[PDB]
């Protein structure tokens, strides 16, 4: 199934999913798709901060749904 993950500048990503996938694999996917480390990679919907041993259906991520992405950078 297709989802859409938008970043915060105005970026769109087009990923190639399924509900078996996890959290933590989905995360490693999304390297290839724009480059950023997965540990510096959250996941936020509606509060939510997504888990990395959660699976795609604990959060029901069905389709059209937009996640939303962000940089937790790891100094400053």
């Amino acid at each position: 199934m297709q989802i859409f993950v938008k970043t915060l500048t105005g970026k769109t990503i087009t990923l190639e999913v399924e509900p078996s996938d996890t959290i933590e694999n989905v995360k490693a996917k999304i390297q290839d798709k724009e480059g950023i480390p997965p540990d510096q990679q959250r996941l936020i919907f509606a509060g939510k901060q997504l888990e990395d041993g959660r699976t795609l259906s604990d959060y029901n991520i069905q389709k059209e749904s937009t996640l939303h992405l962000v940089l937790r950078l790891r100094g400053g």
